């Protein structure tokens, strides 16, 4: 648990250091005021490499332990080595490793990549500023105009904006611009192609059901098919939708283990299948096979789960529809039926012709067991085929 | 349906608060003409808010509802606290909620989003623009002057075109531009993104179908196939493009649910099956449980879909082709076949050998059946297996 | 066939129009030299709004076929009204339909779009520029300097360069470059996204084939595989890569129908299977049978494609591989077996232990066969059963 | 191996002729310091001609080889024939064809496209300061400081930076920056598109797994499974992903061809089915044919493999879970079983009901085996079946 505290710490340490090291580069005036920060943010890097190895390539952990600032900056180095005090900033790869670890499970990797760089994007542009101000002309402006109109600079060019009303003086700056000009581009392309990329998926499942949705119908236009059933088959589609988010159950349940799809299969039917009169006591090991084997279909507003006076095979379990029975002349209702309730279960019994005909009412998703199903289960469960066969 | 209407009427009034309130913030002198259309567009977030529980993370809504803006402009108080009068502009984000809710179904999702970036990106325009003369030093220019120049500004930063002619000339503004520089970059990266995804998807089912074409001639060109085949088959994948886009019929019924693939084959066979001599009175259920069995394939121009005196298994239902019937020398014409034919039908009463060849003319799509599936329905129609039995 | 030609005429005519109309708006001191030209597009626009009913939304042909050029020019209208001009390029919509028709077959759809976008923002910036000299002061110089700091101001701001040395001096001026400033940035983010697009799919079969390989490895070290397993596996994907494309020979031929899959099965295997002497001069149907559900498999450098003295149920016919036979002690070779050539065909007729050894020399690409597969296509052709029963 | 120098060789020289040709153009006083580099240079495109059919379209080897440079530079031809020079720069595209061979199985494509265009942006950049330096007014200044200068303007257009502080005081300056700006346009956005194609796909897994279990979590969702199980299987998603980065075993064998996946099952299984009793002393055969049909099964932990008094019907293998055997009434334990042990194998001899409750401890991977693909295996090796018969 309270790890997540330290690295915390350990990325506002190394972020302290990234705003620091370039600034007190170009102002050593700012050094020792902020010393005590210092011994603490460097005794706080030290204290993470060891700690690193609880609950778990380390070399940039190693070169930023190392205090390189405390030694360039106390002994006032000259700049060409003095830039060697960066090596605190190679911290940001570890802590950069940290959040893809202590945050990638809870936030999008596409989205954390872009954060991950717009962060990278503005400490490297406060170190690009510094660079600037390390190269323009001594001038007696204050700290912060200068700072401000080298951080003003470096965005106009990192962004590829581009004003040009700060631009190279001397060749120094012009080939110290060529490079943060390059690095620019490539950071804005690092930033256009990370939207992009995050763009690209942020409606997949949206975008992969209306392609369904248009394969569907342009075949179906392509075969003809009447506009009264191609918008039989758009509604469902914008059930499916509205519902589910157009996955397919048999899909999505392929997508799970054994025992899980087991439990989600307890789950969904475990009450709906005990209370049917024909399985009342029957062992739990029987009626994990029924549930495993029931099939989802869904039936559309109005259309005929069951006609009459067809042979007929099939048993059906209301999941979330309702259905009404009806007389074999359609004329008179028996029933409405609802969630956790079936229907047809005499076809397990008797492969005989339907006695009522039997309509969804709204959209109606159900489950379906047949009798070759079902015969193939209770050969391997004698003690129940004996009932069944002997109660016709 | 009127709803359509109040949300319409609903984004009018959020328009047109995402274009006054910042407007008079700069010109407070345009506070009071439009004090009429302020009364009735605040009453009209006030007559939202409870309205939006009509046929349906509301704190965006509650806030617009909130007339901070008559507040802040009636008692003329201080720019920093006057900003508050900005919270109208978080209906902003109810009514982009509205927008993918109320014309999601008829437009493309990344299409939608693209439009709402770009309305937004024009609208954060203008309110950029009037940030920018609010920080801009008092002078004896005509309102729409400055404006002008200042939405010629932010649009020059926004694109990042960045002329250049138009910058800051003082602390405050620079980092205004520096802000709004990094959000240019942004918004144009959402604006190149969102382009991005959307040409990405353009003709995905055409690509889609290139890259299984290649697949085939690269695979078929490693097989060393003749040049002659590879045109037929490349001819072939032309044609389910120009007909289908290239989707397979197998695959495509596989994405409806039973009764609507049952629907799509009644829709389809359900005449043809019907005048079938060795068919003719048999029952629906029968008749239901042929076209859900009936296999699509096609036959190129002068294929051979039956020889003569091999012995064969199989009834052929043409669907959309034509096709000769042949002499088992191919030298005279018994017939020709169109949409609604069907021949080889003897294979189902005896498998014994073909007495007439049999060619695809043009393109030809059709369906097929045969002994081993015919058998296996029939095993559950004994009333009509033994009229098949007995006709031989 | 000619009427490439002529769209391809229909084409330089809406070019011409594309680059003339827009100039002569801005210099009529050119609209009569080119009147002859004029007189003949228009006459060729005219001739195509009937012609492109043969060999066939057709409002751009309509109104482009209208002369609303030589009305305002002949007639000098004042310029809000001459732009009417226009109307003409309408026909590239029509134009670039007709080239999604008559190269779309050859040239890849995503690269397409960028052409056709490019020669689009080519036309716009050359109507841009016109735009622009329509809004400059009137000024001495030549026609072609000041269409060049046009053209230059225009792709300096499509491209989003903006240097700035050629800005807005005036409010209309404004107007027109925040305009052609945000199609700039369209235009430009079409690009990317064309680019993007076109880009994500160039080497899409190697980024496929590689993340296979990925989840192959890595899986594999998950399960503790050793590493010479673990290169006979990439090894086996190497050269799956540089002989197929990474293609699975199943997946290739399940994208065939029935006729082209038997045809390229008859072109792959028909004379080896009819030179095994268990089938001589068995009937064409019987060989279609075999030759349809023979397996490929791929065989490594020196796996062993038969041990000895196991039972057995295969025969195998090289393709492409070469194979060693060798003794029970793999001591002595017996026969290198080539491309063509079949082994194990005892196993056919009688299930019994094999009597030589057999390894593939070099990666071995090869077809099998099983007594079970074998069987129950012989369970159709009894007279060719009892030849095989009576062998034994 | 050699050949990996002399293409790097060839890369030193072509580079070289990429940066010396155009710059040689600008300043011919550097032209015959350099000539023993030339000659040299020269000698080694003319060597590589004919090398490359060593270990092997090519017009642009053959126009390299030709030395047009010693040609136009020692005779000093004037500046628009002079340009023939250039096409030794034609070798690039040969070398870039060498780099997709030389190192395409190492670096990633997408990538390595990307470093190739970069290095092709670094050239051109070059090339076209020096069109630029040749379309300057003559001038006394250093060379290095007006290449400086140009390679500043370059860089400034090429990224779409575009500051202005240099741009064209000319019409053939303008037309050049017009073609520069263009090219800059489509390489930036090369770059781009590039950047985006390889982000895209950076964490294509990662995406993959988290779109299914949405996927599983929208659906389960729906069906109103309870939060204790909807974190069954979002813990058993998390440890799939850190395990095996989310990939299905059955999906990664059938990726395979039979020997290697036959190899990959013999080194997972091969030492602990050789060590159940019931196969102690079988043949290599029929363990073949038992490692082939071992399913795969995950069971999260505290998850019930087995119960007791269920009839049950398949024997289990732990590969890398540990599992607790337990009394029927679940208060004793029999055993800890742990990797390379295999639990319930007397399913295989009798149908009878279980003894003893078994339970994973750990997220636990294991294989299954079930009777019924047992006795389809064992009914093709007689000589073992007759043991397992008279064992019970
Ligand atoms: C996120 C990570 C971003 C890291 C960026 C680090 C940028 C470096 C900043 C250096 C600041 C100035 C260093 C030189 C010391 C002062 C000076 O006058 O140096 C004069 C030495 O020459 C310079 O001006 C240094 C120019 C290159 C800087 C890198
Ligand atoms: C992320 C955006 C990047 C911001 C970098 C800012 C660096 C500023 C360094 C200091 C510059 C400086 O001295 O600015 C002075 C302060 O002016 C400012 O407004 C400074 C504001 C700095 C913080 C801005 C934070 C913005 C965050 C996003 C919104 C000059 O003030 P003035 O014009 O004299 O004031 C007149 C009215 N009282
Ligand atoms: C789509 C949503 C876009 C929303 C953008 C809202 C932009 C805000 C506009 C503020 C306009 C001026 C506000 C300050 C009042 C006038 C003034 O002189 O303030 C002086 C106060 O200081 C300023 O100039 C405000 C600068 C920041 C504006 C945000
Ligand atoms: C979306 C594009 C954004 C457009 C923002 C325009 C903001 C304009 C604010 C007022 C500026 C202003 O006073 O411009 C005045 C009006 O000039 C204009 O053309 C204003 C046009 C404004 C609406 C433009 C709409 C363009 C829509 C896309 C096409 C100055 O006129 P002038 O130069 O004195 O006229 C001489 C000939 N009679
Ligand atoms: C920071 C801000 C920088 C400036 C931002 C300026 C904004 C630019 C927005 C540019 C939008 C152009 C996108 C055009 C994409 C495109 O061609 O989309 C296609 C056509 O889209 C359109 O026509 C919509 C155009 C909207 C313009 C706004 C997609 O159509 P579909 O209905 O999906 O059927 C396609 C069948 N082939
Ligand atoms: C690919 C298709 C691209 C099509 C782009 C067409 C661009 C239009 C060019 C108009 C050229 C000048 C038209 C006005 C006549 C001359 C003139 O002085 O107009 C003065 C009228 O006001 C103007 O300057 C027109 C400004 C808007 C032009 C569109
Ligand atoms: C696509 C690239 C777009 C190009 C638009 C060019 C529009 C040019 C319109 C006429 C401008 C003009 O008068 O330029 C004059 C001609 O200068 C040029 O080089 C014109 C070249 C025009 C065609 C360029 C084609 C480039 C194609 C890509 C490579 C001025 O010549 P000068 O400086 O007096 O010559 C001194 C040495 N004899
Ligand atoms: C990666 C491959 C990039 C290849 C880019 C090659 C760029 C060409 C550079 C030409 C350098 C100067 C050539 C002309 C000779 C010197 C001169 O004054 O020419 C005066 C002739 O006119 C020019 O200035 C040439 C302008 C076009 C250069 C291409
Ligand atoms: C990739 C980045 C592209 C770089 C192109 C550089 C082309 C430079 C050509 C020669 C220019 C030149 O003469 O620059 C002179 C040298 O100045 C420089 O710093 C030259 C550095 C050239 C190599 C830079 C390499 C950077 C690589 C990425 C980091 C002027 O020196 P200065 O201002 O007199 O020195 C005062 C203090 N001692």
């Amino acid at each position: 648990t309270y790890t997540l505290v330290w690295k915390v710490w350990i990325l506002a340490v190394t972020l302290y250091y990234a705003i620091r090291i370039p600034l007190t580069l170009v102002f050593p005036s700012l050094f020792s005021p902020l010393l005590p920060l210092d011994i603490l943010a460097s005794l706080a890097l030290i204290a993470d490499i060891p700690l690193d190895l609880a609950f778990e390539s380390r070399l940039p952990d190693l070169l930023a332990a190392l205090p390189l600032d405390l030694l360039v900056f106390a002994l006032h180095l000259p700049s060409p080595l003095s830039l060697l005090s960066l090596v605190r900033l190679l911290k940001l790869i570890s802590v950069q490793r940290s959040a893809t670890r202590i945050l990638s499970y809870r936030i999008n990797p596409a989205l954390l990549r872009l954060l991950s760089l717009v962060g990278f994007i503005l400490l490297a542009a406060h170190g690009i500023a510094c660079g600037w101000m390390s190269l323009q002309p001594p001038s007696e402006n204050p700290a912060g105009t200068r700072y401000l109109s080298a951080f003003y600079w470096t965005i106009t060019t990192l962004t590829t904006i581009g004003y040009g009303d700060i631009t190279p003086s001397t060749p120094t700056q012009t080939v110290y611009t060529i490079v943060i000009e390059l690095l620019g581009a490539a950071m804005y392309g690092l930033v256009i192609g990370n939207i992009a990329s995050l763009v690209s998926k942020l409606d997949a499942a949206k975008l992969l059901h209306r392609e369904r949705v248009e394969r569907v119908t342009a075949f179906l236009s392509y075969k003809r098919i009447s506009p009264e059933l191609q918008r039989r088959i758009i509604e469902y589609f914008d059930y499916l939708w509205e519902t589910r988010r157009g996955y397919e159950e048999r899909e999505v349940l392929k997508e799970l283990p054994h025992p899980l799809r087991l439990a989600v299969a307890m789950e969904i039917h475990g009450d709906v299948i005990e209370k049917v009169p024909l399985f009342k006591g029957a062992g739990e090991e029987f009626i994990r096979d029924i549930i495993l084997h029931l099939e989802p279909v869904i039936y559309g507003p109005g259309e005929y789960i069951i006609r009459a006076g067809e042979m007929g095979s099939d048993v059906y379990f209301i999941n979330r529809g309702s259905v009404e029975v009806l007389s074999a002349d359609e004329k008179t209702r028996y029933a409405i039926l609802s969630e956790g309730q079936f229907f047809g279960e005499m076809a397990l019994i008797l492969r005989a012709p339907r006695t009522a005909t039997v309509r969804a009412r709204a959209f109606c998703d159900l489950y379906r067991l047949d009798k070759e199903t079902f015969d193939r289960i209770l050969s391997r469960y004698p003690e129940i085929a004996a009932q069944i066969q002997e109660l016709a």
